[PDB]
């Protein structure tokens, strides 16, 4: 029973950018192109995500932690999300 007894770390990567992607991006509801936690956490928690475990992989966004990030900030994630994801779809799955 060789093949594989655990892992699945890099793929969950790719499953997290790929679910969180596209989830916010088509999810702009209230069309305020601005990230509130709320619509952060709640989005993805219907993702199979906690409630914690979501907070350790967003306040590492937190930078003033005034708790506010406008199209300002945002552009920094989806920038580090697309180049990490480029780098990971290489030999996990083509896509450019």
């Amino acid at each position: 029973g060789g093949l594989v007894p655990r892992g699945s770390h890099m793929a969950s990567k790719r499953d997290k950018i790929a679910d969180i992607q596209e989830a916010l991006a088509h999810a702009d509801a209230n069309a305020d192109q601005h990230l509130d936690f709320d619509e952060w956490r709640q989005e993805l928690k219907c993702r199979g995500h906690a409630d914690a475990d979501i907070e350790a992989v967003f306040a590492k966004y937190d930078v003033d932690g005034d708790r506010v990030l406008d199209a300002e900030e945002q552009m920094k994630m989806a920038h580090d999300l697309e180049g990490q994801k480029s780098d990971l779809n290489n030999q996990l799955a083509e896509l450019e």
